[PDB]
């Protein structure tokens, strides 16, 4: 089982995970926002906008030259996203404050292609040429279109080569590793909620498995049943985020991520680099 597709639930599912891990938590509140935006993406998965179909040809030809069929640089520049951008702006008709407001109202107003220069900034990891306001929603709306398409193929046509750094659909760098129940560990796609198989004593940047790292923080929770751990690489100095479902099945990579950003500072502090994207979060800015 080199792959997984998404639940054609995963946006509420992601949702759930977020309201049961606010409960008791210090950034709850938000926790509980992402929630409703997750419950957004749901509804717009649920009731597609008319879009474009993709070109069978161009997908023959990116299967033939061995590239992603959903390619995001690719893609993002070709608009075929942008309704989804148009119905999650819609459908959020109630923002929390003035400033969200504020963001909503730049992206409704922007036109075409400077919507289309903040998606390419933010999908590169280029935070300084998008507003980190604008962030949640503009990612929320690509992660959309892009599992949309994602579970619109067409199997086979992801590819599955056995060390990918990578999204084998879409290229993006995941976002967090997930090891399913010895015991497999997946790559989580950052962009398109693929699920793709990848070495198990190896860094996810540098390929390198040499004695690898391995570290959990508290949580009343006890670090022997974690279901957090960083995985931690000298050759790099990188860290990748990774939630073990033998502890909780309903570990989610997207909600979990944001629940433990306490983690990332501990190993932004050790002197530790994270190269894997939450598009909902600005680091940011
Ligand atoms: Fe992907
Ligand atoms: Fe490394």
């Amino acid at each position: 089982p080199h792959l997984h597709q998404p639940s054609r639930d995963l946006f509420a599912r992601r949702g759930e995970r977020l309201l049961q891990l606010a409960e008791g938590h210090p950034m709850g509140d938000y926790l509980r926002l992402v929630a409703g935006l997750c419950r957004l993406q749901q509804a717009l998965l649920d009731n597609p906008p008319a879009l474009a179909p993709l070109d069978p040809e161009r997908l023959r030809k990116s299967r033939e030259h061995g590239m992603p069929p959903l390619a995001y640089d690719l893609l993002v520049r070709e608009g075929a996203w942008l309704p989804w951008l148009d119905a999650l702006l819609a459908g959020y008709p109630a923002p929390a404050n003035a400033a969200v407001g504020a963001a909503l109202e730049q992206l409704r107003e922007a036109e075409e292609g400077q919507r289309k220069a903040w998606a390419i900034a933010l999908l590169s990891g280029q935070f300084d040429l998008l507003p980190a306001a604008l962030v949640p929603f503009l990612g929320a709306a690509l992660q959309v279109a892009w599992s949309h398409w994602l579970l619109g193929l067409e199997e086979g046509a992801v590819v599955e080569t056995e060390s990918r750094t990578l999204c084998p659909a879409c290229g993006s760098p995941p976002m967090a590793g997930m090891i399913r129940q010895t015991g497999l560990r997946y790559l989580s796609c950052s962009l398109c909620a693929c699920e793709w198989h990848y070495v198990r004593i190896k860094c996810s940047h540098c390929e390198e498995s040499k004695h690898l790292a391995y570290l959990s923080l508290e949580h009343g929770q006890p670090a022997e049943k974690a279901v957090l751990r960083a995985e931690t690489c000298p050759s790099c100095q990188g860290y990748l985020k990774q939630f073990y479902l033998e502890f909780d099945r309903h570990a989610d990579a997207l909600a979990d991520d944001l629940a433990s950003l306490a983690l990332d500072m501990r190993l932004a502090e050790d002197g530790y680099l994270r190269r894997s994207p939450n598009l909902l979060l600005a680091p940011g800015g």
